[PDB]
């Protein structure tokens, strides 16, 4: 049966994670991008709000997560015009029992949601892709990286 | 600057919505999938009840979106073996004056992270991709299809 | 595999839905709620709002809930001296295509708790019993009463 | 006893409602702002948002307000430089039993305690003053202005 | 007047609470449960979840309850066919000033009120039974034993 | 860009909050105040209790705010006859490495819009004014008094 794995013997220590998302974008919604939207705000600064917004709520949303104080939240949403794609990469910080890479994760994914949220009106085919874990500190495994 | 679209004056019409996800595993999260899990819990059965959730806390993760009261949310977690992906569906359903493509894509999305967050013991590299749309209904722009 | 049953179609039709619950009082609970409480404020008054917020936060606790807006609530908190009781009884009400069982049953459920709460100190073994619903009006089924 | 007022059996109707608020600033405040904040991003950016998302979380904060579908929300966070004020305006839009009033007055309070927020690092001692309804239309009593 | 204890001076220990619920079946109830439930999902699987989640909502529940970080959350739904009851039991802990019974109890209830939503369609009757405390350890008073 | 300052690396020290808010009455809203409510509740009372949920809910509101576990709230509303003012006061309390003014603030915020809340029937003016910090201690800054 499921269970929020009961870490409390554990001490608690410096815990890190960074994950990031992306958006694929088609070219009308790359010229709405480079316009500041189409009647609704800036994507990509309300999503960039979202994705800290997002991190704390966390726990809320993944029924087995550990809640916990976030000591640290960064999240960037950038428009590489180029590639055609929003990169979203969020690092997440705390002193727990338990790593943050949900928080990060979660952040990145909800920032991904709330872009697609203000481009789906002119693109309702866009795509988000790649929400994955770049790097983690903290914990018995230790340091880890992609 | 941001505004929740005023949609005051629209009618009250049928609206329909749905997305998809997926997470690509490695061989040691497959057959941790087989199994149960790795000592936490079924994966796929928390993860399609996370989705259901998510629907339902959507308007409180993205910014712009409006606030709708749901009058259906299906949700579908499976494994494709041989693919090494496990598939997320989701559809949403409501009578509203805005569509429900942004609870469609959310239950994906956070279905998605509740599988990674079951999994990432035993694999931090797995990947989430592909949320996307696949279908919606009503609003003036129509029947919509990937 | 779970979902919240589909009631798009359904028209939109008034509903309403009674429920009670007790806690079961030690005479030190008692001599304690037939003051003010314990050193923390009363217990009946904070309860009796408690129940109000809860009723709210129902579709948010319970899975496959419906999310609803709920257009009245009442809660009542009653000491029962002689029975060493204390009453809960709380009923919602609404226009929706479901019912608002759930929203008095989650009411009366939190209140009780609420009561437990400002009274533990005093009494840990204290008993929440017969969280039952009364009555309720409205869908197919019709009138329901106890 | 306190009690959601049923509302039941009154129709749905359009109602809207306009509040303001506002942050009086010291010189520190004000330069500070007139550069984008003091390494935190830009106090007047985030709390817009902050109002936003308020607007539709009013009927968790307060207690006997009615849950409703929000069709539309605007907030405006604007500096007055020679006032060394800053103005927050919101109006909110539903269709409903009840009024928006709760809804326009949250917002403007969340987004001057979000200006606060971000600016109480170089002066602890702003004042958030005068959040006031200014107009709402629906409702038995009609249209009111201040 | 009401108020959260302040125990800010008080030392960050382990705590630990288990409590139990019990939700008394009729004969057309336990044979829906016998089978997986009436269309709508398995009860006890989900009440499990809904139990782990309520537990970490706690102290937005319960109005004077201080919100702690949860190290560990165990909930159980079994089925006691010959006892025509469906027993719930959770185990919460935590290093904190106060202790987790109202996580513990809580998490029972809404478990308890899980599976009456999902069970309610063929018995609208049935009862929730003695939300009770089992145990607690930590504190001032130490353990407690019912 | 916005972000949630670091302060990981700070230690964890004992931090308080007090700030206050104003309600200006009108005759009418003071005689109603002074019979307890116009059929509805007492506004003083559920004011109050508004304000605690609202300082645990802080962080949830405040984008930038840093989630945590509060140790104590206190909060007082009363009213000043004479003044024609119903004045709201608000004490918090935590171990962190991070002040709690921002929860002193909106749990004073809070606690006056739910006195609007419950008196704009009878007055829809009614303003509310002053919302701001008193005193504060812990952080390098150290002790703080307006």
């Amino acid at each position: 049966r499921p269970r929020m794995v009961d870490v409390t013997e554990k001490p608690e220590t410096f815990r890190t994670a960074t994950a990031e998302a992306f958006v694929e974008l088609t070219e009308e919604a790359l010229s709405a991008l480079e316009k500041g939207g189409v009647g609704k705000g800036d994507p990509l600064v309300v999503a960039q709000l979202a994705g800290i917004l997002a991190a704390k709520k966390t726990a809320d949303l993944i029924p087995l997560c550990h809640p916990l104080p976030l000591t640290g939240v960064e999240v960037r949403v950038e428009l590489l015009k180029a590639e055609k794609r929003v990169r979203i990469e969020a690092t997440v910080k705390t002193k727990a029992e338990t790593g943050v890479e949900m928080e990060a994760m979660t952040a990145c994914a909800v920032a991904a949601l709330t872009v697609y949220d203000m481009l789906k009106a002119a693109s309702k085919g866009l795509v988000i892709s790649q929400v994955r874990l770049l790097h983690k500190a903290g914990g018995k495994s230790g340091e880890w990286r992609r």
